[PDB]
């Protein structure tokens, strides 16, 4: 029973902790096996629709660049995260960023998320920069903890809600 079903992806370098997002989200689980691209369902309340996010993770095939165009195909989400103890992995945003333009759908509603909030003293990434990169970019911005939960519920709801602010006021086309 849902008004929308949207499918939302994760991309962003190996070990940002793209898959602890989606196991907290929809299972409130972390980890500290994978056959596939893969996903997990959660619906949720926007605006007294019933929002079914169908919420797309890797294999770690981005370990190579090994995600295929296939991944983003019909994506109307994406978290595009990195950890914010790793600087490599925000210099990656931008590649990230193109791979999602590109390969998926230019409508394509995408939260930047610096994860591992927690670590806190091996950050490499200031809020501010990756805000600034999120605002020039028309991208909502966030930082979670998938190991303390901070902000996982929200980052989320966030971009759900966005998604459904954005594509419940246009009519077909
Ligand atoms: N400290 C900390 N570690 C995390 C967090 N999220 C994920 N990790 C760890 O980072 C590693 C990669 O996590 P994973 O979810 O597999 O990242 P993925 O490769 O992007 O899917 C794992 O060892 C996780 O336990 C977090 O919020 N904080
Ligand atoms: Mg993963």
């Amino acid at each position: 029973m849902y008004d929308y079903l949207f499918k939302v992806v994760l991309i962003g370098d190996s070990g940002v902790g793209k898959s602890n997002l989606l196991s907290r989200f929809t299972r409130n689980e972390f980890n500290l096996s994978t056959i596939g691209v893969e996903f997990a369902t959660r619906s949720i309340q926007v605006d007294g629709k019933t929002i079914k996010a169908q919420i797309w993770d890797t294999a770690g095939q981005e370990r190579y660049r090994r995600i295929t165009s296939a991944y983003y195909r019909g994506a109307v989400g994406a978290l595009l995260v990195y950890d914010i103890a790793k600087h490599l992995t925000y210099e990656n945003v931008e590649r990230w960023l193109k791979e999602l333009r590109d390969h998926a759908d230019s409508n394509i509603v995408i939260m930047l998320v610096g994860n591992k909030s927690d670590l806190r003293h091996l950050r490499a990434v200031p809020t501010d920069e990756a805000r600034a990169f999120a605002e020039k970019n028309n991208l909502s911005f966030i930082e979670t903890s998938a190991l303390d939960s901070t902000n996982v519920e929200e980052a989320f709801k966030n971009i759900l809600t966005e998604i459904y602010r954005i594509v419940s006021q246009k009519q077909i086309a």
